[PDB]
């Protein structure tokens, strides 16, 4: 049989713990402000996340010219593929694959497909948490130009001004290393490329390009290549308010 039919139907959920979503096999979301593009909402508080993230494929002139952000809301955009034109804080950014844009609270973001063919984007937003004597700021660039800490990438500054960060993990084929972790902090991962196997709630699940995974608070993760790379969020630098 076709390797594909085998991997058909993997969308599993364990609210608050984890969820494997396959945005493909999902109904599109009609979100005001988004024109000529298919938007599909992923993690949301109703799933337990303290953020909302999206996967959006932009058709010709697809994007959001209305302004994505919101008051007290910070956002982050990542060009999965194609070319778009983002705008924020009066500036303009020509983002190509790997191009990213972070906006501090308040600085609405707009973006549109900059090419003829479809451009695919990954969106993320959360309610920013201010701390005395600090503040975040607009950050933009391309993954290519990022440090190369297997390879870990840190998209945002580590300063307390920031209360979150986006990362990309890559695993070359002949790799002998794998991913693992336990955490109080949630995670939202979108598999950028390759194919691998994850171990969420003690069960192995083949994972692949296009898949999305919600790792809830207080969960154990693990995965390995089989180039396997994925982008993922992570809140940080903050105490827990009660």
């Amino acid at each position: 049989g076709y390797r594909e039919d085998l991997l058909a139907n993997r969308a599993i959920v364990k609210h608050g713990n984890f969820a494997l979503l396959t945005p493909d096999g999902l109904v599109k979301n009609i979100i005001p402000g988004f024109e000529n593009c298919d938007a599909t909402i992923l993690s949301t508080p109703k799933l337990g996340a303290s953020f909302v993230d999206y996967l959006v494929t932009l058709h010709q002139n697809g994007g959001n010219q209305q302004g994505f952000g919101g008051e007290g809301i910070e956002t982050f955009l990542y060009v999965i593929s194609g070319n778009i034109t983002a705008k924020a804080e009066g500036k303009t950014f020509a983002l190509s694959e790997g191009g990213y844009l972070y906006c501090p609270p308040g600085s609405l973001m707009t973006f549109v497909n900059a090419q003829a063919e479809d451009s695919q984007i990954f969106l993320y937003k959360r309610r920013y948490v201010p701390v005395e004597g600090y503040a975040p700021w607009l950050v933009s660039g391309n993954a290519s130009e990022l440090e190369r800490i297997v390879i870990l990438l840190d998209f945002l500054p580590k300063e307390l001004g920031f209360d979150m960060n986006m990362h990309i993990l890559s695993f070359a084929p002949g790799a002998s290393h794998g991913y693992i972790e336990t955490h109080v902090q949630e995670h939202g991962a979108y598999i950028l490329s390759g194919q691998g196997v994850y171990n969420l709630d003690n069960n192995w699940i083949p994972v692949k390009k296009g898949d999305y995974i919600f790792m809830g608070a207080y969960s154990l993760q693990a995965g390995y290549g089989v180039a396997f790379s994925y982008i993922y969020s992570k809140d940080c630098n903050r105490d827990v308010e009660i």
